[PDB]
């Protein structure tokens, strides 16, 4: 069994490398992929909570999200990585440090702690970092569709190179301004290459 | 303004302690009576999903009633604190640290980092712990039938955890022998919050 999460800011390529990259594993593995909450009922239901609130404070929002991480640990990855499984999750920790933590500035240590009690231990065996620049990103993000949007975007790129740096091992980053085809090839010997060994 | 939490296991006499010590006090205080989600509707919401649990993972369960917590904290508990009350709270963050963190077992130290996230520093002024033994707490229960023994051990934890929470702490904390009479237990109660106000 194997824990794969896909971690970048928007504009990184990541829905069209994790689609393209879990198309080609199903053909060797096992493998299955999820989106968070990925369809389990009661973290369907807590998702809905945060997105119906009324300038919901950041912190339950955090929380909330949390529980529904937790909900899609507990009920659909875990079962599948007890089946022998590889599960390719699409964000996971690492969006909500970068996120929530760094760019929405409720802090990294906070954010952190949260996620550890939600996850229980259960940390991914690999993480691909899809590693673009925000200039590229803030390209992609207006080709396939703001002042305080790009600082944003800034933030969560400036986050994810402080928490990247922490955990080395788990992280293994991609060239996310290459062309998307480099990026999906790149991603997927990543992949092979941690599953052979 | 002062925030006033009430901690206790059940059969400790809270219902009755903090109803019976906020029909004394209004007449002299700006005070409110709450209890979490107490009408805050994203923690009613929150409510209805750990009501409606079937076995339920006990860190979803913690997460929720914190953030239950935070709703009720934010959007009621810190208006009225702004608005000079007294408000008295049935049940707060000590509450998750000994139903959560000891007798479900997640351990004290994880739960109130999740409370501390939750609460952001804001700790009671003071908390009222209903001190009941577990034997004249079970008692009380069965009023309202022998209570399985599944339950007593449960109660007996609740018990042991907040014994565990008042130790390790307090500066706060001030703790009324709730094995007296009701009537004692409220007017103990009502002469320390008095004592605190001033
Ligand atoms: C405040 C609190 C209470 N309890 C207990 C106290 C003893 C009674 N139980 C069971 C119970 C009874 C009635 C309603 C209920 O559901 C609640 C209560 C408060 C808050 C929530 C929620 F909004 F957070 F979901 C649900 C639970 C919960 C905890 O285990 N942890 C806490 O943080």
């Amino acid at each position: 069994s194997a824990f794969i999460t896909f971690e970048g800011p928007e504009g990184s390529g990541k829905t069209t490398v994790i689609n393209e990259v879990y198309h080609r594993l199903v053909k060797d593995y096992d493998v299955i992929m999820t989106r968070e909450p990925g369809g389990v009922p009661t973290g369907e239901e807590i998702r809905k909570i945060v997105l119906e609130g009324n300038d919901m404070d950041i912190r339950t929002e955090a929380m909330l999200f949390a529980a529904s991480r937790r909900e899609h640990l507990v009920l659909k990855v875990i079962p599948a990585l007890k089946e022998g499984k590889v599960v390719l999750c699409d964000r996971y920790i690492d969006s909500s440090l970068a996120y929530q933590g760094y760019a929405r500035g409720i802090g990294v240590e906070e954010v952190r702690a949260l996620n550890e009690f939600a996850i229980n231990g259960l940390y991914p065996d690999l993480t691909i970092y899809l590693n673009v620049s925000a200039e590229v990103g803030r390209e992609r993000i207006i080709k396939n569709s703001d002042q305080e949007d790009l600082k944003f975007h800034e933030k969560v790129i400036e986050g994810y190179q402080e928490i990247i740096h922490n955990e080395s091992q788990r992280f293994k980053s991609v060239n996310a301004d290459q062309p998307l085809e480099n990026v999906v090839e790149d991603t997927y010997q990543t992949i092979i290459k941690y599953l052979e060994k």
